[PDB]
């Protein structure tokens, strides 16, 4: 019943069916994204209208399209060709990876340059990598991937240990031609294994880890209704899949004695970015939107209970298209449970003679991707005291390279002859505010630090300011960990007991933003990661902080250009993109399987409840 | 067995013996701290000699003394007679506590100032706070504590809803004399009550939580011999408690293999402070260093199986001195045990076919105290990764005051004309480092960011610097967070495989430290809090970033005089002391009990490991 549900496998098949009845989906057709539209904006929406948006490539090299479809009246609402060269390309398809590798095998260069350093081209693995926009003019408005080469001694072996280095190749994946294979110079390919399953490198396993037995005898604590809403803990909140972003969260409300309270609308990552570092020519052109060109729900894991996920679990397994309108299942791509989390409150009083303890639990919401060599972790949490928290967990092995005779001052050693390049990790949290309600604003609070005098005769005070962002073009903010900054969204229509509106404080990690420089082209099409906070009016088609078409898009997109409009943010329909992520310098204790590392931000209640929400918490 | 191990009853009634048959301790004498003292540096050196260190008040009004005793040999080696005026005040005993109000409670000027409000004596209670260093000349030498007052009801009420203010005393503890008696005027007193155990306010409890159960079937996986040595997951550590400092950890090692490596000799939190940010003459003088002027470990909690500790908790029961120098055990005051932590590290390789899933745990050693209306919980944690942790936590209800008619700048409204002052909860780490042994040196090291040309062409490139901290005169650094800004502990004298010097890096949260104006007396008595890291050569009496006698002392002692030594720290045996700390402004979630809010600091391997140090976890 509900318009929030998970897209089912039906609803995929007759998206099929009504792209196909149209002669939109011929042989030479794909789908390079497909995903459930949001219902617009109606508090009275009583039809139920389920609308799909899908993304046609074509692989004869005819223009692409954007469609839309509705589900329920079996039509096609609107077909829209698309002009790459001007609005970027299509996310990269699954089945173009494999086609890097081929291509090269048979390219008299490629071979070459792999006779020169005695490697067996059917041990040689390529990673095909997306390609942005940079100095090549022949590049605009063709789909090109780039390739970099890993040696695989055999099948089982971690090619990530035998980087190729001085060695690059651009391939047109549609007229599946070798523009440019660049050699630089031959570097020794490392010799050293990473096989982190090899007993002769792990040595003899631990016998000393006890089991730790986590178990709930009378069941989990929240329900599942509808297929995905949740009810836990006053909270009550859908959980959404979307094949780009993962899992979004719809409708967060806490319900407050007899109300239900919103406080978030949509919650989802909209965009991460891994840039490279490395000015080597090999490398310098390397950064992944690993949501906007990769779409990092359709490489999400399939979670096994008691390795991924341990407890009480319950499982969501959402439905994708392949790319030929078929549907995929996910099995057990979405774990939810429950855990402990250590104390809540706690107070011994000596007048009173009353001893007070109370034990905390958060709700988890979690699902694994796996992008090439990386793997990330997204957890979603609620705490019972009104808390909402993301994190990051980063993992799997880091990108190689070769470590240069002499040192680098942008490249680790792991291993002699091993390098690893620096880069980060950032990504942007879309949130689309309903704090009570529609009726917004973001304040921007600050530490005051006061003199010693009149007024402040022992210098002692302190105190605090707020500064309300009214408009579009004021509201792209930097972090300040010296002066305590942190952001408030309050509703000024919605006020506590006290008279003060209500409102939830962002406590960002004040992690450095975008290192590359302002004048540089990842800048340019990353422009969201150049700031920590950003505040929009709410808009339909402002859905990705980099736009809706990444892939070697020229620059501008999404963000700046929303901002540009200098809308009235100041008690209306806002929505906060929160910037944040991970500097990684690599360790040798990163090698060969990387061990995990975190990055976040969460929202706190300031001022929304009339008091404490937990004075009904019982011992136990 | 072991010189670390915990204090016993035995030994402390030993000491009150050789006191005793020494003369120290008659009748009109009072033991204010005793603990026992750290071996000094050198192998092996004593055999076994147990001493013990004391301060010793005399309510007579004699001068104290500070006396160091060997329990081994039963003799006194040294005691000394304090001017209390030029070094300092003896912590503050239990027994002057009650003082305070008795005394309060026959002075004609209190109670005039009551019956001024219409408030009966037998219902006031009084805050006995700390005095500090102000402008009153006749407390230069005499033991000053100051009262707050607050009105209880009911013998089950909570007194912190109902402040009194526009009224402070001050009296002098040892001759029995209330010095001043200040009445500002008459302010409201709010009649809401807090009680957070009533129905009234807490609703009808819910019903909705079901049971989390964790288990160990077999046991937990670490080991306790000697009473206090741990051995986990190849840790080495001896667990410490001293009535100052609460749990102190010692000799941290890494089994790596054959070899046990050492990483931190000690480490404690060595004084925490909370400064108060409301300028009224009422509250103006608060700072509470509930470390070195109250001792946290004399009021550690005992620890319920079940509420404050969940899971297969092993135990510790630390015993301390009474007044009197008889033995008190604080039963159950030191929870142990692991805790499960997600995953670990995880990949799954195209290439390889292999996918690999680990998981985490934790070793959690806690204690948790109470000062007045504050409690606080020290969490120490180590992983299995190598990566070291401390988080504080705070809770219990809030120090609160009238909330004026028009407003406050440094003052939170919780309830109608209920206020909660503005403070910060800074604490100081104290890191006696041993990084691969005793020759260490300390590296900052920032993020350089790089502009585009030649040899960055594309603007890309990033890079870091590190930079050697050679003497105490430059070793006092701030953070920042734009910048990355870490600090890298390393051995120059021990390399990894990669010829490369080990380490750890201290990952700080980076929040705002002291914000008192730099001239007040909370500035110059807590200097150690207006930076964020100070570097020191190790000394045996350089033991507290604010010295040994904390209460009602000027500046001139602690951190700032230390490092006027100007000592070498390149490559020699050093302490890091970390200051970090919680900025509080009130929220109305806060009331009538706070919710848990955290701070910490981390340490992580930095090329410690040949490789990664968790290769050797089975799947399980
Ligand atoms: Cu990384
Ligand atoms: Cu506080
Ligand atoms: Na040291």
């Amino acid at each position: 019943a509900s318009p929030f549900r998970l897209a089912s496998a039906g609803e995929i098949s007759e998206v099929q069916g009504i792209l196909r009845t149209a002669g939109l989906l011929g042989p030479e057709k794909r789908i390079a994204y497909l995903g459930v539209l949001d219902p617009a904006r109606g508090a009275g929406s009583e039809a139920e209208d389920r609308r799909f948006r899908v993304f046609i490539h074509d692989v004869s090299g005819a223009r692409p399209q954007e469609v839309t479809v509705s589900v329920t009246n079996g039509t096609v609402i609107s077909a829209v060709e698309l002009d790459t060269a001007a609005t970027g390309e299509l996310p990269v398809l699954e089945e173009e990876f494999e086609v890097v590798e081929q291509l090269l095998a048979t390219d008299e260069r490629w071979l070459k340059a792999l006779a020169a350093r005695n490697l067996d081209v059917s041990k040689v693995r390529v990673a095909p990598l997306s390609a942005g926009v940079f100095e090549y003019a022949e590049e605009r408005g063709r789909r090109i991937l780039r390739g970099l080469a890993f040696v695989q001694d055999f099948p089982e072996d971690s090619a990530w240990a035998h980087p190729v280095d001085g060695l690059v190749a651009y391939v047109d994946v549609v007229s599946k031609e070798v523009t440019r294979v660049i050699d630089t110079g031959v570097f020794p390919v490392p010799a050293e294994h990473g096989n982190y399953t090899d007993p002769e490198l792990t040595g003899p396993l631990r016998t000393t880890q006890k089991p730790i037995s986590i178990t709930q005898p009378e069941g989990p604590s929240f329900t599942v209704t509808g297929g995905n809403h949740i009810e836990w803990e006053k909270w009550s909140l859908d959980v959404g899949f979307d094949v780009r972003e993962g899992v979004v969260l719809h409708n967060i409300a806490f319900r407050d004695g007899d109300r239900l309270r919103p406080i978030i609308n949509r919650a989802s990552i909209a965009e991460m970015v891994v840039p490279y570092g490395d000015p080597s020519p090999i490398r310098s052109w390397q950064n992944y939107f690993d949501t906007g060109e990769y779409l990092v729900g359709q490489y999400a894991n399939s979670l096994e209970l008691g390795c991924d996920c341990l407890g009480d679990i319950t499982y969501l397994s959402p439905v994708i298209s392949d790319a030929f309108g078929n549907p995929r299942e996910i099995r057990n791509g979405i774990c939810m449970h429950e855990e402990d989390w250590g104390i809540l409150a706690k107070h011994s009083d000596l007048w009173s003679g009353i001893n007070y303890t109370r034990r905390n639990r958060r709700m988890v919401i979690s699902f694994f991707t796996t992008i090439g060599n990386y793997d990330y972790g997204f957890y979603w949490y609620l705490y019972l005291d009104g808390t909402i928290e993301f994190e990051a967990k980063a993992t799997g092995v880091v990108f190689t390279s070769a470590f240069p005779e002499g040192g680098s001052d942008n490249i680790s050693q792991l291993a002699p002859g091993l390098g690893a390049p620096f880069h980060q990790h950032i990504f942007s949290a879309r949130l689309d505010m309903a704090i009570d309600g529609f009726t917004n604003r973001v304040e921007e609070e600050d530490v005051v630090r006061q003199t010693m005098g009149p007024g402040n005769e022992r210098g002692n005070a302190f105190s605090r300011k707020r500064t309300v962002l009214t408009r579009e073009s004021e509201a792209v903010r930097e972090a300040d960990a010296r002066t305590g900054r942190t952001w408030i969204i309050s509703n000024p229509e919605s006020k506590n007991r006290l008279n003060e509106p209500v409102g939830y404080k962002l406590h960002a990690h004040n992690q450095p933003t975008l290192l590359a420089d302002p004048g540089s082209s990842i800048a340019r099409r990353a422009a969201f990661a150049t700031k920590d906070l950003w505040v929009t009016r709410y808009a339909d088609d402002e859905r990705y902080p980099t736009g809706d078409f990444v892939n070697q898009h020229s620059g501008g997109a999404g963000l700046p250009s929303y901002i540009a409009q200098d809308r009235d943010i100041d008690g209306q329909d806002i929505v906060v993109w929160h910037t944040f992520g991970l500097t990684h310098f690599p360790r040798v204790e990163d090698w060969p399987i990387m061990p995990v590392d975190t990055v976040g931000f969460k929202l706190r209640p300031e001022g929304f409840f009339d008091r404490s929400p937990v004075l009904d918490v019982p011992a136990n």
